[PDB]
DNA sequence: CTGTGAACCCGCCAAC
DNA sequence: AGGTTGGCGGGTTCAC
């Protein structure tokens, strides 16, 4: 029975919502400073970095599986604006959302 | 790009 | 003499 773990699982399932890190902290019955420390010490990353990281990976999935527009995806991935999506996506994957989907559909027409 | 304002987040450290 | 906690300061990142 692990509340730090339970909140991580909860985050994944509920990536599409937008929440304070302070929120996650509360949902894990910890002070911020504890949450922050214990999170990183478990996760390898800090909360909103990990959030971003995860949200991006969901974008990557939707860009592969679905036909939602880049702008429709940012919403489904919890990004507050389509401009933030491009930003974090480009930074950790190496190309824009569209350009990534474009290369994929070409290289792997079949899925 | 540029700019303002808020959020994060990690070292430091006294305090259990 | 081992360890976890949590406010606080404020550079860096995020967001618009």
């Amino acid at each position: 029975s692990d509340p730090l773990a339970e909140v991580v699982a909860w985050a994944l399932e509920h990536l599409h919502e937008q929440f304070d890190v302070e929120t996650l902290a509360a949902r894990a019955y910890m002070s911020r400073r504890t949450f922050d420390r214990r999170f990183r010490s478990l996760t390898g990353s800090a909360p909103l970095q990990w959030l971003i990281t995860q949200r991006v990976l969901q974008a990557q999935r939707l860009l592969e599986t679905s036909d939602y527009s880049v702008d429709e995806v940012a919403g489904r991935c919890g990004f507050r604006s389509p401009v933030a999506l491009r930003g974090h996506f480009r930074r950790q994957l190496g190309s824009s959302p569209a350009a990534y989907r474009a290369a994929y559909r070409a290289r792997r027409p079949q899925g």
